[PDB]
């Protein structure tokens, strides 16, 4: 039966599933990893024990424990990033979209969703990988990983709660595609990761963890990277973090022993409800547990590795949305808000400034809002809030790619970057907010191919040109046809630095993608940071 | 006589000049001082003692010793600017220049020259006071001050070589054109003191200083004022430059006593062939011998003295040039020439900025090589180029005259501000260097209105009206006329802050004028050195 695959942990049955009036197999949770659970909570991952018997993977599996946004309640610009499944401790499971008929050895596309280290399902409705599977005939994989406190509570020099365990779930889900995926038609020698913002970020770490180089083929890295000031934090900040979650609980703090046994003890939603309290900053775009610098996953700091070569050289694809920080702005800044235009005053633009860089120091504020200030039109409420989004954006997302893409590029075989600068025309967030953080995800997936979702007859030849783009880097590692006729996207190199824009309009192509603020970003702030 | 005038000094005998087809009287070389020579160098001036008979007042007197050009022997350009007379310390004198018939109580205008604090004659054929006093009817008033190490060497706490001295030449000039300009038709209550460069950086300084105020009525400071970089030093660094000079002549360095004595028994061009050694560092746009903050010519700090309204408070009319910076580039700056286009390399540029801002430690050097960068275009010569330019005059010109204009502002009686940007169409200089420091001193002066001189009937325009304003407002305080029908130039206000810009096109007004950088130089550089 097409449904029915062995692998080396067992049989899997799949279920048809329809798609674009066609069909294909789909393979869901299926286990890669123990439930862990009770003793094994904040534990490294153990390989699931194989199983005798039929395992039925014709339904999504639970989605991990996660904080769940409710800001806006009811609204689908926010619930569809909301887990779609029951939230369980159980959740280690990965999902697999097959062609049909079933490949022999065809290229293998495993997707690593974001959700800033706190939170995302491999379930979302913008992540089914049938679209892509079924148009580029590609085997779709997507994982699942302990994301909060769960994946990243850390007190390093402990076994019992290391840190980086959700980087090693991801690891482990790999490994076990590496393993089993020739059952399913796919060639283990021809895997791409991909991922946006923390699954951009977690892709970029596979590719410097010397663990996990040699489980893929190639890397896509969408609006995140691992060098993000957000995306990790040293083995001492990581401590203080645990240690105040414990506060947070009355949890005994004389041992990690101790501490760690009390943290086990807690229902999952009572370290959900804390969660937030430990971040030493008032701020914006930060979170709680994220990754940390241990030695071990990561030998060296990330700048020493990205400097030395020391990662795994290969092809890879990466960009940025227009507007990345609008998103952080509406949830944590004063002035603005969803349903107004937002125009900021010059009183809020520096209390976002504050916010948006949270450990600068006065002159380090005074640095950025010079920058960003136009002092012709101070008072100009559009102009404050575009600058303030820009901000945000470039200091979190843009800038810190930039950099790894310079860096990268020094010793990789192949790069490729873009700038996604389309709004989607049935987007439910307001104007002001314009391409935001997450929202090219849909155009990776295919979603404007389904008529019923209402996208533009442009928004479809742009997601199929995408797909297409993604599917063929996956395969060859180059996104461009070989004797197409089509515009081509260039390669990135250390000296032209070319890059395009992804949108409806005809391809163009530009230069050092805003190489202004990010010098600023990258060598001016540090510089000043660390002599005052 | 028309030509004899019996002042309090004593008789003086004038002569008759030419001037667009027309004449006027001349009275050149009234002495206002007496001769500071010999035990009397570095000493504060004494009052011409009266003399009998009559004062041959038909040729110009000498000039103060200075240092001369000589970098582009024969070269108009340069050799311009240079002492036109004999030198001589003995040179402290005043001109005169009357319409006739002799008015009864008309306007004043006296012109105080620039030229660093280290060169300047009032007797340059740029400074010939006949046209304006002509044309505007008005008594032209053109005096003369030591300047160098003869006019600035500052020992603090003696008085042998107090300091400051030649600023206090200037102020005996205005103090006998208070006494005696109404014996040569001229209203002692309505004069209004003008100078450039370090001309205007002096005509602030009077404004400033309480015992300089009840001299004149109003004041136009053009390219220069009193908190310049260049234009004043703390008494620790003047004493430092002293003795510095004194070791260059091998002279006694024990007391002040013995340095002093030995410094009065050089020559002349002896102090001068050594002046340059005593910078503090590698520099541009640096003077050896300046003003200094002594407590008593200037009562406190320069910043402390604006921000309590602690001046004169009257109107003002003040401005700059478009090209402040490039004459100091092309003479003291790698990769400036005066027979090409200088476009300069990356190397360069930096080299430059080093020079610029030679106060500036790492950190600093770096925020303003970022800050005049175009980082999409970072070896493009002719941006280099420019930004360089931009650089020194923000610095020493333009971002300082910004910060005068708005403390001053908030305590004065009426602000007119002004942006030269034409560039004469006889020029000898080259183009690179665009609109050149001192170039609207020809059209202040109304050389365009001479035929041979070769300008346009265009820049014959420009200069009439910038005379017309000149005059009109220093003897209204306002450069309009009440009921013309020509366009009008705004009142510079704290809120507004409106200019006019000042060249051969339609009037065009304008707002905050380079705001932006001077927000730089102003407020963020200076907190950033103080920090770091």
């Amino acid at each position: 039966s097409e449904l029915l695959v062995n692998t080396k942990s067992g049989k899997v049955m799949g279920t048809r599933v329809p798609v674009l009036s066609s069909h294909i197999s789909a393979f869901l949770g299926i286990p890669f990893a123990e439930p862990p659970v009770g003793n094994m909570r904040f534990r490294r991952p153990e390989p699931k024990k194989p199983w005798s018997g039929v395992w039925n993977a014709s339904t999504y599996p639970n989605n991990c424990q996660q904080y769940v946004d409710e800001q806006f309640p009811g609204f689908s610009g926010s619930e569809m990033w909301n887990p779609n499944r029951e939230m369980s401790e159980d959740c280690l499971y990965l999902n697999i979209w097959v062609p049909s008929p079933r490949p022999k050895s065809t290229t293998v596309m495993v997707w690593i969703y974001g959700g800033g280290f706190y939170s995302g399902s491999s379930t979302l409705d913008v992540y089914n990988g049938k679209y892509l599977a079924y148009t580029e005939e590609v085997v779709l994989v997507s994982l699942s990983y302990r994301v909060g406190a769960f994946g990243f509570l850390a007190l390093h020099g402990s076994q019992e709660a290391p840190g980086n365990v959700g980087l090693l779930d991801q690891r482990m889900a790999l490994q076990w595609v590496h393993d089993n995926i020739q059952f399913f038609g796919g060639d283990p020698k021809t895997v791409t990761i991909f991922g946006e913002s923390a699954g951009g970020a977690s892709v970029g770490m596979h590719i410097l963890s010397p663990g996990s180089r040699d489980l893929f083929r190639r890397a896509i890295l969408q609006s995140g990277s691992p060098n993000c000031p957000w995306a990790s934090v040293s083995v001492a900040e990581g401590r203080r973090r645990a240690v105040e979650l414990g506060r947070n609980l009355n949890c005994n703090l004389n041992s990690d022993e101790e501490l760690i046994h009390c943290l086990r003890e807690k229902k999952p939603q009572e370290l959900i409800d804390v969660e937030w309290n430990v971040l030493p900053f008032d701020s914006i775009f930060r979170f709680s547990f994220v990754p940390v610098i241990d030695g071990e996953f990561f030998p060296t700091s990330l700048e020493s590795m990205l400097n030395s070569g020391n990662f795994k050289k290969t092809q890879i694809l990466l960009g940025v949305n227009k507007d990345e920080g609008s998103f952080f702005l509406l949830y944590g800044a004063p002035g603005f808000s969803k349903d107004s235009e937002s125009k900021i005053s010059r009183e809020d633009f520096m209390s976002g400034v504050k916010l948006s860089v949270p450990h600068a120091n006065d002159l380090g504020l005074d640095a950025v809002t010079l920058q960003y200030t136009d002092w012709m039109d101070d008072n100009n409420g559009i102009k404050n809030r575009d600058g303030l989004d820009d901000i945000v954006g470039d200091h979190n997302v843009i800038c810190p790619l930039m950099h790894f893409v310079n860096k990268y590029t020094k010793f990789g075989n192949g790069t490729y970057l873009y700038f996604f600068n389309h709004r989607a025309s049935n987007l439910v967030w307001p104007e002001w907010m314009g391409v935001i953080h997450g929202y090219e995800i849909e155009f990776v997936f295919g979603l404007p191919l389904v008529k019923e979702l209402n996208y533009t007859a442009e928004e479809e030849a742009l997601s199929r040109r995408i797909m297409h783009y993604w599917a063929t880097f996956a395969k060859t590692g180059n996104p461009n046809e070989p004797h197409s006729q089509e515009s081509k996207w260039p390669l990135f190199t250390t000296k032209e630095q070319k890059f395009i824009d992804l949108n409806t309009e005809p391809m163009k192509v530009h230069q050092r993608l805003r190489v202004q603020m990010c010098v600023f970003w990258n060598q001016f702030l540090p510089k000043l940071l660390n002599a005052t």
